[PDB]
């Protein structure tokens, strides 16, 4: 059992005009494919170092593991966080939590947008669920650093603000990308991750 | 596998008055012991995570692996870098390399002292060997981050400037600790590590 690049659950052009087909095809078939492959390479090196007790080699592999492992985690969620059937607002308990914790849906959007635009360099913005605190929480992550691995928060919605996620279409204007992406958020999927946290 | 705490090459008081017996006993039997015990626990969690393909857990474990793994790496070297028979200046090729790259033994001491005193918070000062350039190099690392694992340099001489390495004796006056430790440097051991990675 090794990790595999999951197929996109929709056509490359399904998110147009918000994210064009060239970005989606490169993002999935080039960037994510590389993370999975590099992740499997790093895991194998880590297994040999562990069997040998080479702690130096284990630590030397950590950046590659976090970057490519994080890449696999984050992009697997990202594809499910988007959909041609997306957009609009969530319903039910997720919507109520958003209003309770952030005041309103629109207030939440400004905060997550500000966190995503506020990333200097490469990184991710996340809406997560804090199991210990029992409420929602917004965080930004550097590079491919994944939310749960580095913060314990359970990822609900991630926004890739790597330049490869938008540059071909929006060039330097990251805020235009952020404006458009709200129209394709698959709140059905985001609701599923939230409801799975509560029991 | 199972890493183990290496026996000290001398008794806890052999480095007095420069490093007192209480520090040595605590440093080896408590601090280093904890790195080994915590390293083994973290490594076991890694094997399970690798067997399960739980990348989040692997990444969540990285800080504990680097801190305790690095702790194990650094302190195992540190003990061999010190000796009751130590002090003075090195001889032969090691001494020649120091004069060439740092001007003189005394200038080398000033630079490594400054790098060690300059660490803000916890960390280590290292004299290392750069295999690609074929010469000596001084660098500082934060916390237990090990020299080779994070820089590729081969460790020759390390100076622990964690507060537990001197505080009981020297309190806040780290420069007195740095000055004193030169008296017990095991240049025979430093030469062995250097010659192993040098003609
Ligand atoms: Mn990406
Ligand atoms: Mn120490």
């Amino acid at each position: 059992m090794k990790h595999s690049l999951p197929d996109l659950p929709y056509d490359y052009g399904a998110l147009e005009p918000h994210i064009n087909a060239q970005i989606m095809q490169l993002h999935h078939s080039k960037h994510h494919a590389a993370y999975v492959n590099n992740l499997n390479v790093t895991e194998e090196k880590y297994q040999e170092a562990l069997a040998k007790g080479d702690v130096t080699a284990q630590i030397a592999l950590q950046p590659a593991l976090k970057f490519n492992g994080g890449g696999h985690i984050n992009h697997s969620i990202f594809w499910t966080n988007l959909s041609p059937n997306g957009g609009g607002e969530p319903k039910g308990e997720l919507l109520e939590a958003i209003k309770r914790d952030f005041g309103s849906f629109d207030k939440f959007k400004e905060k997550l947008t500000a966190a995503s635009v506020g990333v200097q360099g490469s990184g991710w913005g996340w809406l997560g669920f804090n199991k210990e605190r029992g409420h929602l929480q917004i965080a930004a992550c550097p590079n491919q650093d994944p939310l749960q691995g580095t913060t314990g928060l359970i990822p609900l919605l991630g926004i890739d603000v790597f330049e490869h996620a938008y540059y071909l279409q929006y060039k330097n204007v990251r805020p235009d990308y952020l404006k458009a992406i709200w129209n394709v958020i698959n709140w059905e999927n985001v609701t599923e991750r939230y409801m799975a946290c509560k029991k």
